[PDB]
């Protein structure tokens, strides 16, 4: 669980993701991509890409990138209280997309990694920490999902 104090702290880094969703989540698709590339292959809609340069030139990239934090960002303002966000997400990424968990720790890792080159001064290691402490209570209440699904990762 986490405290007030790291709620803050998320909460205080993501509504300065808020101001440029779209490059952030350009950034972060991205950096998933070319860091883990069995990720790209689960989309239809982006595996044609194959340099970085030609990721940042799709706008359709753009689009769901903007979706994708936009579901996140909705889900981290429940402060824990998220069970109706999650479940449609757990659903479909479980049976239709077929998404392991280990590939969600790989966003959460691509997350991380663009917080801090972005926002360093409202990103310092306490909010790094209850930013992890956030996206880790995010996969394991999706994991559960899963379990009971009966997916794995
Ligand atoms: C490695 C792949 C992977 C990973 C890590 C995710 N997803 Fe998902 N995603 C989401 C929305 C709202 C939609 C319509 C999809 C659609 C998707 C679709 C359908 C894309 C389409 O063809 O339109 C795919 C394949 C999918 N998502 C693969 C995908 C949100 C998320 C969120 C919030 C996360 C984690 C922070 C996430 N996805 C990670």
């Amino acid at each position: 669980v986490l405290s007030e104090g790291e709620w803050q702290l998320v909460l205080h880094v993501w509504a300065k993701v808020e101001a440029d969703v779209a490059g952030h989540g350009q950034d972060i698709l991205i950096r998933l991509f070319k860091s883990h590339p069995e990720t790209l292959e689960k989309f239809d809609r982006f595996k044609h890409l194959k340099t970085e340069a030609e990721m940042k030139a799709s706008e359709d990239l753009k689009k769901h990138g903007v979706t994708v934090l936009t579901a996140l960002g909705a889900i981290l303002k429940k402060k824990g209280h998220h069970e109706a966000e999650l479940k449609p997400l757990a659903q479909s990424h479980a049976t239709k997309h077929k998404i392991p968990i280990k590939y969600l720790e790989f966003i959460s890792e691509a997350i991380i990694h663009v917080l801090h080159s972005r926002h360093p001064g409202d990103f310092g290691a306490d909010a790094q920490g209850a930013m992890n402490k956030a996206l880790e209570l995010f996969r394991k209440d999706i994991a559960a999902k899963y379990k009971e699904l009966g997916y794995q990762g």
